[PDB]
């Protein structure tokens, strides 16, 4: 049978104002998904539905994208982007209110010097998914990556309570980021706030400044759009990650479904 008549032709999606949403309804066009429905949810709805119909060995798709705890935890698989719809070689970027790294140098080049891999930000991701607290785990973290932080924190000075105001999207990946950067902050002597908000008004934040940096850019490809609208506005001055990816995800059982093309048939 077909993925459309397994999954009757829709895919299980994420917060509206995500980059992925925007590039799977690109995707839905590109590859003439003209009857498809994408259904607008949230990250952790998301991953409730994935687990409902895993446990079941239930057909389903979904946005997904990596670093995510998901693919440790369930046997998934990548639909083949042939189309290349979804872009590549994406990288994780840290940004901040434009002319940051002029007011609070030393933070700014921390910032500028975080970066980890896919192995460790999932070190994080996985127990916070387990229901412990990300502030909890983020110390455990850092306790436990002596020789990592020493790098990161290479030229970098403590402080007397600076300041640092940290604006985030609660995709799993970018609590473990911020979480993890929230504490080496907070030991260095910052006074460290975690502003939640969403997806464009993330980066409304830091292009006028009601917040000081991010952890949660997806460029150049998952956040094109947000990065145009606000070009000039915001400096990038670091790359946490790379080699990330996003796209169309189903369980392995899936056998016969592996391309965006299968969903066509
Ligand atoms: C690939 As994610 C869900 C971490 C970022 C976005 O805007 O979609």
């Amino acid at each position: 049978a077909s993925a459309a008549e397994q999954v009757n032709k829709t895919i299980i999606g994420i917060d509206p104002g995500s980059g992925i949403m925007s590039l799977t309804d690109k995707a839905m066009k590109d590859y003439d998904l003209n009857d498809w429905t994408l259904i607008s949810a949230s990250s952790a709805a998301m991953t409730a539905t994935l687990k409902k119909s895993y446990d079941r060995k239930k057909p389903i798709i979904i946005t997904g994208w990596t670093p995510h705890w998901m693919f440790s935890r369930y046997k998934l698989k990548y639909l083949d982007d042939p189309k290349q719809s979804y872009g590549s070689a994406e990288e994780i970027h840290t940004i901040t209110r434009k002319g940051f790294s002029k007011e609070q140098p030393n933070a700014a080049k921390l910032l500028s010097q975080f970066k980890w891999t896919q192995d460790e930000m999932g070190e994080i991701m996985i127990k916070v998914e387990e229901g412990e607290k990300p502030a909890k785990v983020a110390a455990e973290y850092v306790n436990k990556h002596k020789d990592q932080i020493a790098e990161w924190t290479k030229g970098v000075q403590k402080v007397k309570g600076d300041k640092i105001n940290l604006a985030y999207v609660a995709w799993d990946s970018e609590i473990a980021s911020t979480n993890v950067i929230g504490k080496v902050l907070e030991d260095l002597g910052y006074e460290v706030t975690l502003t939640q908000v969403e997806a464009g008004p993330m980066w409304t934040a830091i292009a006028t400044g009601s917040a000081d940096a991010s952890l949660s850019a997806w460029l150049p490809n998952t956040h094109k759009a947000y990065a145009a609208k606000y070009k000039g506005k915001y400096d990038d001055i670091g790359t946490s990650m790379t080699g990330v990816k996003m796209g169309l995800v189903v369980p392995q059982y899936m056998k016969n479904v592996n391309s965006i093309e299968d969903l066509k048939k």
